[PDB]
């Protein structure tokens, strides 16, 4: 009786949004890709074209015709629109990875809620707020859960599918079964602060970041520390650059706010004043470290 | 006055006669005697052997160091099939070289009066520690430097066990020795730049990076990992996701090459333990150090990871 998701709504064009985007077309999902603007869809789907044809030139060298078609036949099946409302009436699954703002999304799937199909399911790919505060902005409880990616999408293989109480086994495998026709590997969560892997990942991080500002170590000891010692792809001060500064200090700003005496959760000034200075890692050519 | 001074300190530092004798007086670490025979002494008189040292291992019976110089050499020669597949001869010569260069003795202090540095790699208790090191620092040559590869007691304790502290530091491995690159080279603030740089040099002439930390718990690594590891732990035992789950969202989700479950069981349950049940008696109120009711029952059943082919996990 579960939906096989086959149309998929994705809301917000950013990294988040246009990655899901990519990946359920080249899986042969029909997409509807929306956001705020025709400048920033043109801008997304640009994006997404650009990091198709980069895979397609390595993987089909031996076939370019092959290559240009599946480039091509993945960017067709995702559409656009500047109208959320208008493209949900039919659609399996919405995924929403818009700003992280409570009043935005609940505001957001309020309406969906109105125009969206019975059998539709709502999912929300946001890293700061509890599933369950979004889910009870509609009347679609059961229909509503937590399908949490990765940056890159395209490349992380990983889907964190957040049940709220009110989830329904069924929404629940429709995601699960989703997500594996994405090519990813599905993992459940309790809908849970941080889920699994930022609950784990985050407060380490912070942690690294203290470390250095006890003056215990360098940001390159630690960071080759955990890279040799620990056999993690970056050190911990190079992913904070790479995953975003401004990211993750709003990410634990929320556990704070939320919790003000968890250690874990303390504000870290160096954090603070690299995200005053709109250093904000990779994405700005500065974070903790300098990066052109 | 005080600023001509400094200034004729800094042109005579630079002068070519200052810069020969200063690197003149440097001390190679080039014998070492490894104190423990389990898996951190052994990789580390293994590593410090291959790499043209020249090692004492000590333990407490022959029969000990006998079994312990066996695994030396059971784990030298897969490296020897890695090293030269296609030259049984190569690879013998490389096994038996490495290992002529590992002499055992039960006695550190017979043979440290003629050593350049003491790795000491046993029992976590600090009474034993500086009982050890205090007869030592009797026995070792004046440029004789000491290190413990300790991860649940300060650097500063046991130096003080000693009237040597200068030539006091930590050296802090990781399991596998020969195979993880990586040394965390400990100053307390006794240490002297001599004792550290050289053993950054030893470091680095046993194929190893070293880093610098503090005389701070858990120094670099361990600080990191292992309150992560509890982190996981205590998600699970929150029932907020299963053990697999856990492990696969970490390995696909953090690029880690094992779960925190699996890396538990791997570090060794007993090991973790131990580490944070210090932390916490030290640190009662903190909250990161919180045992674990699954862990300590798991230690308690002697399920200590992949050791004993049980942890959170069942092996073999």
């Amino acid at each position: 009786k579960k939906i096989i998701v086959k149309h998929v709504t994705v809301i917000g064009g950013g990294l988040m949004g246009a990655g899901i985007a990519q990946v359920a077309a080249a899986t042969g999902h029909t997409v509807v890709l929306v956001d705020q603007t025709e400048d920033i869809l043109a801008k997304s789907k640009k994006g997404i074209e650009e990091s198709l044809r980069k895979v397609a030139k390595k993987k089909f060298a031996e076939n370019p015709k092959a290559g240009d078609e599946f480039v091509e036949k993945t960017l067709s099946t995702i559409a656009t629109s500047t109208d959320a409302a208008s493209v949900v009436h039919s659609t399996d699954l919405v995924v929403e990875a818009i700003v992280e703002n409570l009043k935005v999304k609940n505001e957001l799937f309020k309406r969906l809620d109105k125009f969206a199909a019975e059998h539709t399911i709502f999912a929300s790919n946001t890293s700061s707020l509890q599933i369950t505060s979004i889910a009870n902005a509609t009347t679609r409880q059961d229909r509503f859960a937590g399908l949490h990616f990765f940056n890159p999408v395209p490349v992380m293989k990983l889907v964190e599918v957040i049940k709220t109480p009110m989830t329904s086994q069924k929404t629940f495998e429709s995601l699960v079964d989703f997500s594996k026709a994405l090519g990813k590997h599905p993992v459940s969560c309790k809908d849970t602060p941080g889920f699994i892997v930022n609950r784990l990942l985050v407060p380490y991080l912070m942690e690294a970041i203290r470390l250095y500002e006890r003056g215990d170590a360098s940001k390159e000891d630690i960071d080759t520390a955990m890279k040799l010692g620990a056999g993690y792809p970056m050190g911990p001060f190079e992913l904070l650059d790479y995953v975003g500064l401004d990211t993750t200090k709003f990410i634990v700003d929320g556990w704070h706010e939320m919790d003000a005496e968890n250690p874990l959760h303390q504000p870290s000034p160096s954090l603070n004043k690299l995200v005053a200075e709109n250093k904000f890692g990779k994405k700005t050519g500065e974070g903790f470290y300098k990066y052109k």
